[PDB]
């Protein structure tokens, strides 16, 4: 079938990635980085998270897998000295699928933006103060006074998410989760200080008050929105298809990257 | 059909539970407190608490309702001015259910115990200090040293769970979270530290290394159990039904009670 | 004496502006912006901030003091309707001094420049990764990676070093505080995690390992400083000196700015 | 001169406590634990905490040295292997003293109680909910619900009060440092949130609101009391006595206990 494979740029990535393509020549594995059917990614989950969002435009017809050159990745989850037996079992077929999911975020202002974001959205000021107001599911929740904020997938509850005290969430949950940056509480503002997990379907929509600039991050992905009207946060319909073979379970990878490998 | 009343015991819920009965003879309601198909608390949300922790064994043949004679509660989400009209729609009929996820707690030594808990289970130290094995679907997450944790249902995260900096969650996810108490991190010992959301069918399972005596409690009971040899978190099988009218969303049960009313 | 007046320059501050110097008249009192031996400001802490970073110059020359006309302030911390008796016992003289310690940042690269904080110095990356070694007197302590840092002042600690966690300090001591953002920790990086505090003399450095631009803040002041070699934070040789009357303690302005007033 | 040491029980910290009284006969040394001006703790810091603990009625006629047996410690800073060195610097003469603070606690029902504290004093209540009223200088400042609080000395602040999220304080700063356990903010109730440090002389004090029986701890020593009216919390007169030889910074001894030694 359809394959490519995207590489770190370094020596070590580029030569193991000729390694799986000169393995694949030895079975029924056409190369093709315009129509793949396996996306594999040799690097970090930095390198994962690109080879995501080059071919986010046929997510359900693609299964990715992630090799760490470096230290042990959450997406990429395979060692390199495994890469031969990756390509025989690749190359055969009949392995499990794995699907995760994703979140879509809405900006409204000249149109409107639509994005995919694997890890999370994070939204801050354009350099002055950043005020929203909150709106979830039509009713305004609270007023946001501080330096933003930041909605995470299930997957990407372990990167930024973890970092601004959020809890980090099984991604066979289908779920978002909202988490707050040095929110200023006083006898005048209140936000509600806790992370919030929303389920399918919960729409949360972020509304300015003065500043209608925001610099928003989609995953790596970075822009500085002008006119902005509404944000809109929500557990999105498609999902990122995983191919596996052993069982590397979320919580035995989170307890390699932050306890012990 | 069958129903019965239960009250905090002070002067203003008992007179608004004698007003609802009054009014039950109106209609075809028998009341009886060993069968009953509707299980109604006036109080608080320990009222209601009291209420679950009474019918426990038939979960799946009642349908609770809340009122509140004080502050709004998030299981006692009434208001008293509103009874008259609970009567008459609650004595009708054709009301919409609610069910939301509890938490099984098992507990092995002297047999083996079992609790079903509608907020959260909690654990501490008989006196010395508190050191347990953290075991997640039969492998070694962490080991914990510090004043305890507490594993929180959905609908409990609003409670204890929230104090612990753990995150708030819809109670239409099946799903349970466990959050830490005054985790000392050095360079011994090492603690994740985030909160952790388990799906569905995940076991989480606590192991004592030194002192087996551990000060346990679920919801608002709490014991001293001796000699244990392991407690069993995991998202119960069993779900607690509630008769619902008029829409009371749970994101604004969360602002009324932390943001404003 | 001499003395001058800021003002916020809507429409409520300038009158009350006025009316101070037109009651001036009646006393020895002579208006000078250029060597004023009393500055009053009138509208926020952020008017008395502007305040403070002009006269910046002669700190151990002046007795601030400061109105608001709004809410209350930590700086700003008399009544509007007090004015009248402010400028009787202001004209008067023998009043009490009061001082608060102040913060040195020393920035060195084109020279090197320092600068005086009222209220906190923070360090942020220019557009990529914020990373930098953390040196306490000599000693390399920590490698940060994450969102930036916030040295604070004492009374400082009410403002961006609460968002952050740290604890809030009494003016009265003598001392700086360090408090991290969205540190990300793993097997990998590590960092402190608590906020620090720095005694008299006691001199903090930070120094980057890559990007050598930093987006760095003095109070409300925010420059981005490009090829930095270091930054020094210690708490500096000069004392902001007020003017006080009756007494208002630190922890009662901070119970009416958080707790109720 | 006289002198005496404490040790940790077990065998290695026993033998070692044995082979410095038998090179303390070479010189000058008599030995006595009832009268020493020098004591030496052999083991951890809970093996120092007791030696504390013991000759506390004359802290200004004792110079204090630690040797950690185990893994480094904050008050045991010298390794068994500088042991020899120590005894000959010991007995000699002529050494470098250092002074830290230390926290009054004083208890008012049946008499008043007090006790000194090197690390920190903790407040939980006797069962129920702990409910207390926090005063600061006869000033009513909040009203605390939750677990409990605790009090912390500077060098104390590595210890059960970085657990709680409060800062980290250099000894060389008198004052103390309040932290919060597991505060339930709400609606109606609300804390500060923020740890607070309270310089010399400041007066904190707790008083109960229903429940007047409360669990407190002083280090390692914890009582229940019966019938309290008043907890005072105030920065003593008071300082443990250091003896010193070569510079052992406390961030540097920060550094080696969470970071990397
Ligand atoms: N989901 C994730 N969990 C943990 N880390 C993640 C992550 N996704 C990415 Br990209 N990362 C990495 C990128 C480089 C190092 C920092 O975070
Ligand atoms: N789920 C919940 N969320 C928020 N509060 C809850 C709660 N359950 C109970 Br009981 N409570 C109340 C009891 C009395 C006041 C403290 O918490
Ligand atoms: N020290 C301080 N403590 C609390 N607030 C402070 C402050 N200094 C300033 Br400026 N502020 C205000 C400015 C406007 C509102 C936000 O913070
Ligand atoms: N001041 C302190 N800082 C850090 N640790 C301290 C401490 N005092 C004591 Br005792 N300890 C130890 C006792 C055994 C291990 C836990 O904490």
């Amino acid at each position: 079938m359809k394959y490519m494979i995207t590489s770190k740029g370094d020596e070590k990535s580029d030569l193991l990635r000729l390694n799986m393509i000169a393995g694949f020549g030895e079975y029924d594995m056409e190369y093709d980085d315009v129509e793949p059917e396996i996306v594999i990614s040799i690097g970090g989950d930095g390198t994962f998270l690109s080879a995501f969002h080059q071919y986010e435009e046929r997510l359900d017809e693609i299964a990715f897998i992630g090799i760490h050159t470096g230290h042990l990745g959450f997406y990429a989850d395979w060692r390199p000295a495994e890469a031969d037996k990756l390509v025989k079992l690749l190359a055969k077929g009949e392995y499990q699928k794995v699907s995760y999911p994703l979140l879509k975020t809405t900006v409204k202002y000249k149109k409107e933006a639509t994005y995919l974001a694997l890890n999370e959205s994070t939204v801050k000021s354009s350099g002055g103060p950043f005020v929203v107001d909150v709106v979830i599911n039509d009713i305004h929740f609270e007023r946001f006074r501080g330096d933003g904020l930041c909605m995470s997938t299930p997957s990407g509850t372990t990167a930024y998410n973890k970092s601004l005290g959020g809890a980090l969430m099984h991604p066979s949950i289908e779920a978002m989760q909202l988490t707050e940056m040095a929110s200023i509480n006083n006898r005048v503002y209140r936000t509600i200080g806790s992370p919030l997990v929303f389920p399918k379907h919960h729409v949360v929509s972020l509304q300015p008050v003065n500043d209608k600039d925001f610099q928003i991050s989609v995953d790596h992905l970075s822009i500085l929105h002008r006119d902005v009207q509404e944000i809109r946060y929500e557990v999105s319909a498609k999902k990122i298809h995983f191919a596996r073979f052993r069982s590397f379970p979320f919580w035995r990878r989170v307890h390699d990257s932050f306890i012990e490998d």
